[PDB]
C-alpha cells in the first residue's frame, strides 16, 4: 500500500517549494493529491527525516 508516484512527486515538489504546510495550503495539496490531510502532514514530517539522510555530500555537517 503506497501513495501514487504522482502524489509522491507533488509532495517532493511541495517540499522543495515550501517546508511547513499551513492549514489552507495543506488542504490544497491534499485536494491536488486526494489524501486525507493527516497523511500529508505525516508525509511532510517524515520527509524531513528522509531529507537530511539523502541530502549528503553537501549535507555532512548536519
Amino acid at each position: 500500500m503506497t501513495y501514487t508516484r504522482y502524489q509522491t512527486l507533488e509532495l517532493e515538489k511541495e517540499f522543495h517549494f515550501n517546508r511547513y504546510l499551513t492549514r489552507r495550503r495543506r488542504i490544497e495539496i491534499a485536494h491536488a493529491l486526494s489524501l486525507t490531510e493527516r497523511q500529508i502532514k505525516i508525509w511532510f514530517q517524515n520527509r524531513r527525516m528522509k531529507w537530511k539522510k539523502e541530502n549528503k555530500t553537501k549535507g555532512e555537517p548536519g
